[PDB]
């Protein structure tokens, strides 16, 4: 049986560096998550880029996306932001989250599949709503922590329903970090500075393989400034490297 | 098709003092680039690089029942302690856990093994000596231009094998991750022989970067365990100057 407990440990993480956030970190053996803060595992955000893992496997399901060896090319037209603007290969599109590439994905994959592929993996509120592609950016989609956990579980068992070869080609996308004893995936998402009385939202998803172990975790925080961005990865960091999972 | 000598790489070699073959494609085995023609053809046993094929053979042949299958480890002695403890397939592959293998390979049985390495175009494919022990003491070679051939049909899932048993091991090969590139590879040592009969270290694998793949096979006469460090420096030294990672 699933079950969460809060901690009290990882609150000097989080005040020391005076943020609002929430980590979420589950042992697959023992089936037991551990958070900072059981309302705010709870909560519902924008997944932003976290968006790019779905989007990802209801590509390649669809055929939207040919295989692991598709190249989505820049037709030379001025993008956001300057890693855009080259051909990128699916981990490419996914580490640089190249939102062009992801927008024309959703548009080949309609809102009908969308729907189906999101209602299939339980994917947090379902709401595609406000446009087909901007409606995980900054529209009514949200997801929280624990959704979140739950989902990348079952991308890490090949239990969501696609192929398990399109699993497999998303799993090895999101390899981040390598070592002896250890294999990090992970994804980061940004929704925007937002306001200071409704500031927008960061995250940074994945799961860690060490030695015979699997730790799910989903991190969250609010963000108002983009220079508090690196403390997505560097929180969740120092806590997993406090546990013994990283470093 | 053709492999091409390149001198701008035995300064690497000559400062370590080492005899041995760095190999390098870009894009395809089809034009391959080299310190030494002679060398970079002549077969060599495998040693730890054999992992790769008996991986894919093991879970081909359902020996290896599926992505998340744990070694068990039955507490007796192992050659190494890192050998030691439960390990999934990633883990036997990074450490080596030779013992995991060779329980595999029994399993597997020269038959099928045989079949394997003839589809897989797997060097001189003896596997003569030993169903447990072939590619570490006996008769089995292959070069480091046969390496690239090989790991460029696992890029490719052109094996003889499902597309999804090879995407495992090519995941359980993952070394380092950067964003911009994905290095694949697998470490090899035979032991150190005599200064007169060497032994052989390997690393073999790929770099995904950007759009580009490039295929590497790296291999070294070596008679002292104090040189192996040589086996990783030496070609991470020369992709570094070519651009390839860091
Ligand atoms: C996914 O997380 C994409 C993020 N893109 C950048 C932003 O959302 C910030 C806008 O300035
Ligand atoms: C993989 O290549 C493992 C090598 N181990 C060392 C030997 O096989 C020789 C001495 O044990
Ligand atoms: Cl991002
Ligand atoms: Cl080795």
């Amino acid at each position: 049986s699933n079950s969460i407990t809060e901690n009290t440990s990882w609150n000097k993480e989080f005040s020391a560096e005076a943020v609002n956030g929430v980590f979420v970190l589950c042992k697959s053996s023992s089936k037991s998550c551990a958070t900072n803060d059981l309302a705010r595992a709870s909560k519902e955000y924008l997944p932003a880029s976290t968006f790019k893992i779905p989007n990802a496997i209801i590509g390649l399901e669809t055929g939207v996306i040919k295989n692991e060896h598709q190249v989505f090319k820049w037709d030379g037209k001025p993008r956001a932001m300057k890693q855009w603007e080259r051909d990128l290969t699916l981990r490419g599109a996914i580490q640089v989250s190249a939102v062009p590439v992801f927008q024309q994905i959703a548009r080949e994959v309609g809102e009908v599949r969308m729907q189906k592929y999101l209602k299939k993996f339980s994917y947090g509120n379902q709401n595609i709503s406000g446009g087909i592609d901007k409606f995980w950016l900054e529209d009514q989609l949200r997801i929280s922590a624990v959704n979140q956990v739950e989902f990348l579980e079952s991308l890490y068992l090949n239990k969501l329903s696609a192929s398990k070869e399109n699993q497999l080609i998303v799993k090895e996308a999101l390899v981040t970090e390598a070592a002896p004893e250890y294999l990090v995936h992970s994804k980061t998402g940004f929704s925007g500075v937002g306001t200071e009385s409704n500031p927008g939202v960061a995250w940074w998803v994945g799961w860690v393989e060490k030695e015979t172990e699997v730790y799910f975790f989903a991190f969250n925080m609010d963000i108002d400034n983009e220079s508090k961005l690196p403390l997505r990865k560097s929180i969740p960091t120092k806590i997993m490297e406090s546990e013994g999972i990283i470093g």
